[PDB]
Parts: structure tokens; sequence; C-alpha cells
């Protein structure tokens, strides 16, 4: 069984309400993961659910352990950087390059709703790329939050909500900048829930499209929000070019492919 000291530990992935997450070193195979560690103090659809949830896209549960005071999830720990410190490297992605990211993670949620699982937490500090210029979206981040309208209004986390951050995610890797990135901030709320969203000029009809129809505040007309889920997202202007099976087999080329050896490669793990 896995035990505490079974692991080294690197450094601080993230600390929070709910706990931590560390970026230990597992002793007997050199491979590195990032170890989630839940008070019990401060505690459901977190456990178990991701234990098994496994996709290409999403972050794999390797071992669930607890401490007599905490839960333990080591989970697989990507290594070809962040996508926040890659965007920023750019300030844009190029159309396509959204494209390719935003088509994994439609996969991804995909399979989630496909078994009833919300994600919440679609947003540029969850994305990572793994060695090989490939999507991971992780459970937890290292910015001004971005919740959906039906969240901000009602509390209320249904499927929807993933194709909105999908919409805040691919705005900002398209234009580079959040969609209120300059009116103040305390804005939010009333921005969020009625200010109509502005995409520049310089942006393709069909990207422009798929924003526009990702970011509806009204989930039940949200591109994605309708019965049909994916499919609406699936078969978007925007996404022609693609090949779903190709997706999810990953046999897409990453327009980008991170500077790391192998897994092994320490490299990503600073600024």
């Amino acid at each position: 069984k896995v035990t505490m000291n079974d692991f080294d530990y690197l450094k601080l992935l993230g600390k929070g309400t709910f706990g931590k997450v560390i970026l230990v070193r597992e002793k007997a195979t050199g491979r590195y993961y990032a170890m989630k560690i839940l008070r019990k103090e401060v505690i459901v659809t977190e456990s178990r659910v991701l234990q098994n949830t496994r996709h290409p896209f999403l972050t794999a549960l390797k071992y669930a352990f607890q401490t007599h005071d905490r839960l333990c999830f080591v989970m697989e720990y990507a290594n070809g950087g962040e996508l926040f410190f890659h965007l920023s490297r750019e300030r844009v992605f190029t159309e396509e390059r959204a494209r390719f990211y935003g088509a994994e993670i439609v996969s991804a949620l995909e399979y989630l709703h496909s078994r009833d699982v919300v994600y919440r937490d679609i947003k540029l500090e969850n994305l990572m790329l793994d060695k090989d210029g490939h999507i991971k979206i992780t459970d937890f981040g290292l910015t001004p939050e971005y919740l959906a309208p039906e969240v901000l209004e009602d509390n209320d986390y249904g499927r929807a909500v993933d194709w909105w951050g999908l919409g805040v995610v691919m705005y900002e890797m398209m234009c580079g900048r959040l969609p209120f990135y300059n009116q103040d901030h305390e804005r939010l709320f009333e921005l969020i829930l009625m200010e109509e969203i502005r995409f520049p000029r310089t942006l393709s009809p069909e990207a422009k499209s798929l924003l526009a129809g990702l970011l509806k505040k009204d989930p039940k007309q949200r591109l994605g929000g309708g019965p049909s889920d994916a499919k609406e997202v699936m078969e978007h202007r925007f996404f022609l070019s693609i090949n779903w099976q190709d997706v999810v087999q990953k046999k897409l080329l990453p327009p980008f492919k991170p500077q790391v050896t192998s897994e092994v490669d320490t490299r990503y793990f600073d600024d």
C-alpha cells in the first residue's frame, strides 16, 4: 500500500481551504505526482468519482490513501508546463492552437458529462501540457474568477457551466486577456451577469461564433447547454476539421512540443 513514507517532498503546488497539493516523487519509481492532501476535518463528489474517471486529458488518480487526519490522492503530474505559462509567453495562441487545446478539452467534458459528472473547474490555471504537447486538465490551481452566470445567480452547477468555462478559456487563448480584463474587478458580478462580452475584430467569424455561443448567459441557450450536450459543440462551425476519434486517440499532433526529455525531466518545475 502507499504511505507518506513512499514519497519525497519536492515543492508546494497549491494551498487551499480544502487542504493542499504537493509535488512529490515516489521513491520506488522516481516518478513524479501531485499529492492532494485533504483535511478530513474540512470534509465526496471529488473522491472516487475522479478516482475512477479515466480519460486521456484528465489527470489520473494513481493512489488513494489516508492518514488518520487527512485524505491523500497521488495523481499523475504533467511535466510539459502549465498552459498559463505558455500562453503568456505568446500573449495569444493561433486559432488553430486554441482549437487543438479546446478539442482535447471538449473530449474530456463529453466524457464527464456522459457520467453525469459536472466538472466545475474548467479554467486556464487548471490546464497543463504533458511531455508530448497534450493537454491535462488538473484538479487544483497553483486571477479573477469567472463563474458562470447561473452559478452567480442561482448557485446552479449544471452541465452548462463546463461549456461556459470552455468559452472563457478559449476567449483568453485567442484574445490574450479575459473578457472584462480592464473593467475594474468588483464589477465582475454585474458584468458576467449583465454585460455583453465583446470580441476582437481580428477573430475569424467561426471562432467569434463559438465564443459567442459558449458564453451565452442563459445556460438553456449556451452552446452545449442543450440536451445534446457536447454534440452541439463538436459540430460547431469552428469545429469541422476535427476528427473526434482522433482527438480522444491522442492521434493529433500537438502544435507545440514542450521542451522536456522525458516525464522524468524536471525542468518545468520552476517559473
